[PDB]
């Protein structure tokens, strides 16, 4: 039922050549610093990560990270993946620089520096995706519509094997950057803490006071007066008394949220691809801090 794709690693290429480019990507992060009202280009970036690995489908092994379809204007056009222009901008003068790295690997390897670089959990990231021609490119429609229930949440994640705790695990990165209207039909930001990687999403779903309230697109989500906002998907969380468990496990343990996240979000990257027995090990790039950059 399944097309295979096996990781190749770039010819010659060792943890040293992407600890380069991570280490590019990070420099980057912390020159264009103004994106986004000064909130920074982190957010993004993990979102295009999330967004070129979810289109995945475990049936039949199309979509997924492993192609970096998201260069071909059908995907880079998905009214889902509005906004993600700017994270791949950004991407550009790193791919100029180290044109050898393929861009699947560049769109993940953003969104595992972006969350380190956030001061968020270390995120074993594996290089050899390969890119793949247009005709690979997944349809519009495979990544999730934010104005629905717990159920829907639940079915749709298990497209990608995720199971609850995964789910909650990963919806943790709404700490990160805001929903901005005219993207998504959404406005706002999920909490104070958004350009540093925390679990600050969990603390605020359980202890801000919530309305349901209309945006001015005419799409409800829900607020608070810290000038907070929960979308129907994240609200869902503690309306589902086996998300809710989760959310309130993660709210009381930091360290718990940052491995369950690193894991669930490597597997989210790495979906959809065979590696070889013999592939190298993940590696763990350090950050511009360890390396006193
Ligand atoms: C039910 C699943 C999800 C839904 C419905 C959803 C929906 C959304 C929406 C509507 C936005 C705002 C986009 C904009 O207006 O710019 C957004 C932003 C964001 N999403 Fe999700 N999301 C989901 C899961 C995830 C997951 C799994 C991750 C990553 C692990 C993620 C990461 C992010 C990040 C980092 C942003 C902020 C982007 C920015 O500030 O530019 N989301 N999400």
């Amino acid at each position: 039922k399944t097309l295979v794709h096996v990781a190749s690693v770039e010819k010659g290429r060792s943890y040293e050549d992407f600890q380069k480019v991570y280490n590019a990507i990070a420099l980057k992060l912390r020159e264009d610093d103004e994106y986004d009202n000064y909130i920074g280009y982190g957010p993004v970036l993990v979102r295009l990560a999330w967004h070129t690995s979810g289109t995945w489908d475990k049936h039949d092994n199309t979509g997924g990270s492993y192609g970096g379809t998201y260069r071909f204007k059908k995907e880079f056009n998905d009214p889902s993946n509005a906004g993600l222009q700017n994270g791949f901008k950004f991407l550009e003068p790193i791919h100029k620089e180290f044109p050898w790295i393929s861009s699947g690997d560049l769109f993940s390897l953003g969104g595992v520096t972006a969350v380190q670089e956030m001061q968020g959990p270390k995120i074993p990231w594996r290089c050899g995706r390969v890119d793949t021609p247009e005709d690979t490119t997944p349809d519009n429609g495979r990544l999730p519509d934010a104005d629905k229930d717990a159920d829907y949440v639940r079915t749709f994640f298990q497209r990608l094997n995720m199971n609850d705790r995964e789910v909650v695990a990963l919806m943790g990165a709404h700490a990160l950057g805001k929903t901005h209207l005219k993207n998504s039909g959404y406005e706002g930001p999920w909490g104070a803490a958004n350009n540093v990687f925390t679990n600050e999403f969990y603390l605020n779903l359980l202890n801000e006071d919530w309305k349901l309230e209309k945006n001015d697109a005419n799409n409800e989500q829900w607020d608070s007066k810290s000038g907070y906002m929960m979308l129907p998907t994240d609200y869902s969380l503690i309306q589902d008394p086996k998300y809710l468990s989760i959310v309130k496990e993660y709210a009381n343990d930091q360290d718990k949220f940052f491995k369950d996240f690193s894991k669930a979000f490597e597997k989210l990257l790495e979906n959809g691809i065979t590696f070889p027995k013999d592939a190298p090990s993940p590696f763990i790039f350090k950050t511009l801090e360890e390396q006193g950059l």
